[PDB]
């Protein structure tokens, strides 16, 4: 019954999440950044900040009442962002459907009293963090494509060297 950090977010297949970490090696040394574990590989939909178990249940709800299709994800864009220190994997057009559903999400963590960053939602796979110095990034691997089914209620936590997600709640997409 302690506040957890929580955020929705979608998952990636296996075999694409092996292709990533395989290209990020292929092109990235260890000094360009901090790399994300391969099961930590994420495309993060609406962060929610520390919530209580009142808030979390009350946040599971309203999700749960999202009627929405699948869609598919085509990682077509890599990039770097200075400033936030990141190099990120993305789409450079998205689907409406993932619009669709962070801005659901957003909408529905904030009026609930979810802390606001007032950004843009830039749908993104973070690769490495604490990227610093600015590197050539080259584009994704070939056909890194696949249909979203689902996403996902995760808990964040850091155990032994390691950033740990704990999904606790999935909610599929109709089909
Ligand atoms: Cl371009």
């Amino acid at each position: 019954s302690e506040p957890q950090r929580l955020f929705f977010a979608i998952d990636l297949p296996a075999e694409i999440r092996e292709q990533i970490i395989h290209w990020r090696a292929k092109h990235f040394p260890p000094e360009a950044g901090r790399p994300v574990a391969a099961d930590n590989l994420h495309l993060t939909l609406a962060f929610l900040g520390e919530v209580s178990a009142e808030k979390e249940k009350a946040l599971s709800l309203l999700a749960g009442r999202i009627r929405q299709p699948g869609f598919t994800l085509t990682l077509d864009d890599a990039g770097q962002w200075l400033r936030s220190r990141v190099v990120w994997l993305g789409m450079r057009q998205p689907p409406r459907g993932l619009i669709q559903l962070a801005n659901m999400l957003r909408s529905q963590a904030a009026r609930s009293g979810c802390f606001q960053s007032n950004r843009p939602f830039h749908p993104h796979i973070t690769l490495l963090r604490d990227a610093s110095e600015a590197v050539t990034i080259p584009p994704p691997g070939f056909n890194w494509s696949y249909a979203v089914t689902e996403f996902t209620l995760y808990a964040s936590s850091f155990a032994r060297g390691r950033t740990r997600y704990t999904p606790l709640k999935r909610w599929a997409l109709t089909q």
